[PDB]
């Protein structure tokens, strides 16, 4: 495919040229990718019946570990979906902090010929792989380390150790088993950096292990500050928003933007936020129902209308997905004219303190409420100064940014999509209206 | 200012002005309507845990009788549902004729202050009171007759005797107690006529007791025919259709319509009356775009098997439209029949009932026209102008009787189709992004 191994999920309803190069979960699980032996699925929402049907008929009996964060009845409903399939084991990731969720979306694939790791943004339900823009990162096939031979199977980006450490934070029996599988493989070919979030209150050195502080550490040690960096804007594109505070200074343009604009170890930047407008959703491929996956509530919104002055429309003519609402979350540092970028991040983390972390105890502690995972593409990991933007989604140098640049600002009549209020004046693409609950 | 006491249930999602004046079951059971002592819930479908929670906390341990028609396994499931509640008793209505159902929906509420009767159209499950158009008739508060006193407690519409006869047809011990409670009350204020259906084969005097013959009888005796009567249409709106026969003359436009177009004790047909008949039933598109989406079709059980044998019927179908009550998207589970004037500005009578468009509900003539056979239990109330001192009712519209849907009714379009619950619909998604793939 490409050196970045960054793909979008297939979209039903767009021209075929826009899906050549796209992946469907069935393509990912294909036998062509190896002879499956075991696998693990980390996610938020699941549809086990559907999921099992995505695996090739021959691999359907191999063991499957579902790592989720459901509690109480939700947890029971899940066990219930799994009940029928005996090869399926579950793992409830602990969420010992109020209002945390296990949002991480990743696939661990054990093959006879090696190991593959997949980090993406889709829930494991039919609708997340149907008509939405989703991101996928495919690790290469990692070979098993010659049993009886000693060697670190580590890469310049420290991926192996960082993944093991991420899995370590769950502190679960079933993952300890996967940690041992990773230990036995050679992941030295990895060229992306792992950026994870785990629940907790981190002090000292640990402040740099997760969330936006982890992002900061990596941009500090592996990106370099260029001239007039001050004019290189920061772009944030997400599918949900949390309470950011009474004003920008409380968290967004304070600690969050601070981390996002870090570059190099030395030493007013434009911040563009891409979030679907009501219109974007109304005329999408799915219509208003697409909003079921853009959970910005009126309760949260009404308390921070200052934020919406930063909102930009979703537009992706470059990949032909202007009508496929985004569930992918991405963050990047484009140049002033947007022809290039200093770094690109695809992740499950939305715009909230729960996903990225918030400083407490007088900036001495970083509190994170949930699990998030993403991969960072740094030019230096590819032996480049910057990435040229592929304005049509020179191979080994042009990054496939899935949406259009520059971002278009919300019009004066535009409004952010808020999923829990009705939209009844204008019918959507399917002639329907939106009336929540 | 409603001498009719006719209400629609609250709909979650409509503008607040369309619920101001609507009732939720919690409203009907609240202390405001009386201090509950005990109640009887007549229905078809029950969700007991849900139902018990609809009663006010202080009234949840008062005796409750569930009158149903379930048999075998279904019956066992219901007993299991109620098992946890000591104050709940069950009465299995006998259904000795094949393919019958206990469809009647009524609440008998005994308070310290008196008695209230509630005849409505909703099943006792959450979904029926969530986003559907349902109808409710609220009886006045009937006071206890002084023990020492000797009064009939009867109304000009004979509602007391008629409700007692209805209950009597069950021949149930538990309903005999309720019959005695009704005997002790004064129901003389009642201004509506009771129209019930009860399983059986009726001949002679009993012939006019139920079904469409009961309606015919009331229309003949308490309604007056008018000039140009033949131009006053007949409207029927329902949520389910039964097998009516190979063509319209088998039952629909024969005995059913004949009953519905009856007016007065007179009789004039000689080259005159060929009254228009409008049938209102949700189209696939009505359902697709509904507040519930395709799931609403779960309560409009018209099967392809039944439908394919009577495509002639669909030429009479009209779409559901209810801008007047802000309910065009709240699928109908209410059933109604009425007789509007040629311009729909008035009606000669209005009926709200549990009865769908089926022989099972209204009865079918047998034995060379001498016997009326009914398979199910059904109940409704009839509103006649004469019972209100009027000559006709004015329709209360969108632009006087509160008709819940728009008039005149709109005919199905050439591409519209009647909602049939057991075939899939996959061309266009519903309000929730889903498709419909049956069984």
């Amino acid at each position: 495919g490409n050196p970045f191994q960054f793909y979008l999920t297939r979209v039903s309803g767009v021209k075929p040229k826009y899906n050549s190069g796209a992946l469907h979960i069935k393509d990912i699980l294909s036998p062509l990718f190896g002879t499956l032996v075991s696998s693990a699925q980390f996610n938020y929402c699941f549809d086990v019946d559907w999921l099992v049907k995505q695996y090739p008929p021959e691999f359907r009996k191999k063991p499957i570990l579902l790592v989720h964060g459901d509690k109480r009845e939700a947890k029971a409903h899940l066990h219930a979906q799994a009940k029928p399939y005996e090869n399926i084991s579950l793992c409830q990731a602990k969420l010992d902090i109020a209002f945390g969720t296990h949002h991480t979306k990743m696939m661990l694939l054990l093959y006879e010929e090696g190991l593959r790791v997949v980090i993406h943004t889709s829930n494991l339900i039919h609708a997340d792989w149907h008509q939405k823009t989703q991101g996928i990162w495919l690790s290469p096939l990692y070979p098993r380390i010659a049993d009886g031979t000693h060697k670190s199977g580590e890469s310049p980006t420290h991926f192996k150790a960082d993944l093991i450490s991420y899995l370590m934070a769950y502190n679960a029996p079933s993952l300890k088993e996967w940690i041992d599988v990773i230990h036995k493989h050679d992941l030295s070919e990895t060229n992306v950096y792992l950026i994870g979030s785990t629940p907790g209150r981190f002090q000292g050195s640990q402040k740099d292990n997760w969330g936006h502080f982890r992002l900061k550490k990596l941009l500090k040690d592996h990106a370099s500050s260029m001239p007039n960096a001050e004019s290189w804007p920061v772009v944030g594109q997400f599918s949900s928003v949390g309470s950011l505070g009474a004003d920008e200074s409380k968290w967004l343009c304070s600690e969050f933007k601070e981390s996002m604009l870090t570059l190099g170890k030395e030493s007013s930047v434009p911040l563009y936020l891409i979030y679907p407008s009501v219109e974007n959703v109304r005329t999408s491929l799915e219509g208003y129902p697409a909003g079921g996956s853009l959970p910005y509530s009126i309760q949260t919104a009404e308390k921070q209308n200052w934020l919406h002055s930063y909102f930009h429309k979703w537009s992706a003519e470059t990949s032909g997905r202007s009508n496929a609402m985004p569930h992918i979350k991405t963050y990047m540092r484009p140049s002033p004219d947007f022809s290039k970028i200093a770094w690109f991040l695809v992740t499950s983390a939305n715009l909230s303190k729960a996903a990225w972390g918030a400083l407490e105890k007088n900036g001495t502690q970083l509190m994170i409420r949930s699990y998030e995972l993403g991969v960072l593409f740094l030019p230096s990991a590819f032996g480049l100064d910057s990435f040229k933007v592929k304005q049509k989604f020179e191979p080994m140098a042009t990054f496939p940014v899935p949406y259009d640049l520059p971002p278009e600002l919300y019009g004066s009549k535009d409004r952010p999509w808020i999923w829990n209020i009705p939209y009844v004046k204008a019918p959507d693409t399917h002639g329907n209206m939106w009336v929540p609950s």
